[PDB]
């Protein structure tokens, strides 16, 4: 009946500083082993309406070419429909939410872009127990795949769910690949990861185990990955082939995410949404490329939903 | 009984010669720069019937890109609102033919620039669309007058409210909610046209299409040898990302397209070839940069016509 009570709101609130402090710290070793000197660099705010934020972003670098943390805990005013119709006895409740957001894109195109996303939503009403719900995931967008890092990708997030459920990797791998999907391209926008929202089927101590297993398991997971590739060389070729496929990160985010465009259509922090641009990307009319490549491979493999661990 | 398939065919015809005009101009400005870049021609058919003719510039010296895109096809999806303002297209064979254009200069000294002139036909309920707008970088007030100047003469024998009207209705469409900044420093804009008869409709479209080319190359002429720096490049490359927001966010011809199945290729080709987003970043006010949007992306009386 008390969880969340605000001492448990309090205990997510340090857990996600400090989540955010290690994923940037971790994240910037890898920068400055690469020679380069670019920060995660602290922006605080404050909303009129309540709370505010600590926003990390790293510009320019020399491994990192763009990366934003952003962390935030905020009164919310205004939900999406669907959450409202999902859980309808938030309707005139006081709200708030707190979490995690990161999307991280490295310079060499032998890494893949990232992204995760850890958070929990919950409202407060007079004589009724709070209604609260956690959501997040991570997944990977990968330019020039390599089999052994999806691969173990997908084991570390195999391995995290474990003890939660025999059955959770699965439904969560497979939310992951069902929801970052671009329709108009007809490909996944990468290959996947975890993905849930209105997680409150355990108790809420599992759900805030799970979270915590989740955001440090993007970090654990990322950055050998990092380490793998990051003095890989690459061509101008593949840095043009990742600026082309970086468009189609600006085409889901901008069409077809629900929270970027929530935010963009309820006069949220516009800065910090659209942190998850790259610094740089392509279009260009037609391209092809040959039927061996690994450009084509990229699409006609990788970019579907891919039976990773042969559980099936 | 206008429009007859012989009106249609009228139309179709102003319309492929448009576009080869159009190609035609700026390619002159691409060869007078020194580039060899040309709009090549991708021809295209739907099983459906009809196709299109699509006409692509890439990797341009003074054109970066540009796409000059005719279709004529039978649709069968329509928006909501195309419905809902013309109830009667329920259930009809219908057509479609226009040609849009965007082209985004090499050189941020030139804006970029957008134009559409189409017909839609029900059998029969009938209107037309389109406008034409600009989308600066490094803006000059000459210029904008210039561009607003082209569109009031043009529209003037239609009527002494039609420029009003259409270049209010620009300002109204070009604007990034998110971003609070108009998309650009405005033109014409205009849908759902039928209230003149057909003949008088298609004469506008026509001064709509051509006054575009007319309007654009000694833009062009004027900026095409102006040196830049890397830092104008840069925020060239920067303020292209607005466009990208605008189209992929706001605009309502590439939402349905991408929505309903259209064809993908064709329809962003109006996105620039490079695009920037960063965090944060500030200019001086004293700056160019910033009265970019302090004072050029604000809708603005630039004749004059309401004082």
């Amino acid at each position: 009946m008390q969880h969340p009570t605000s001492t448990d709101i309090q205990r997510v609130r340090e857990f996600l500083l400090d989540l955010q402090a290690r994923i940037c710290a971790g994240l910037e070793q890898q920068e400055k082993a690469g020679g380069g000197t670019a920060e995660f660099i602290i922006d605080d705010w404050e909303r009129p309406e309540g709370g505010g934020g600590r926003s990390r972003v790293l510009q320019n670098g020399t491994v990192i070419e763009k990366g934003g943390v952003m962390f935030s805990h905020i009164n919310i005013s205004k939900l999406p429909a669907s959450a409202t119709e999902r859980h309808p006895q938030i309707a005139g409740a006081k709200a708030q939410a707190l979490g995690v957001s990161l999307v991280i894109h490295p310079k060499n195109p032998n890494i893949p872009t990232s992204h995760a996303n850890v958070r929990l939503f919950v409202a407060e009403r007079e004589d009724q127990d709070p209604i609260w719900w956690f959501g997040g995931g991570f997944d990977l967008t990968p330019f020039y795949p390599d089999d052994q890092d999806v691969l173990n990708w997908h084991q570390a997030a195999y391995d995290l769910c474990k003890p939660f459920g025999d059955n959770v990797y699965a439904e969560h791998k497979k939310w992951c690949d069902d929801y970052f999907y671009l329709k108009h391209r007809d490909e996944q926008r990468g290959v996947g990861g975890l993905f849930f929202d209105d997680l409150n089927c355990w108790d809420f101590e599992t759900c805030f185990k799970y979270i915590q297993a989740v955001g440090n398991g993007y970090l654990n997971a990322i950055l050998p990955i990092f380490e793998k590739h990051r003095e890989q060389p690459y061509t101008e070729a593949q840095r043009e082939f990742q600026l082309y496929r970086r468009g189609r990160y600006v085409e889901y985010n901008l069409v077809y995410d629900r929270g970027t465009l929530f935010g963009l259509q309820t006069g949220g922090r516009i800065e910090s949404i659209l942190v998850s641009l790259p610094n740089l990307a392509a279009w260009s009319y037609r391209p092809e490329w040959d039927e061996d490549s690994p450009e084509k491979r990229l699409t006609d493999y990788y970019l579907k939903p891919r039976d990773w661990l042969g559980l099936e």
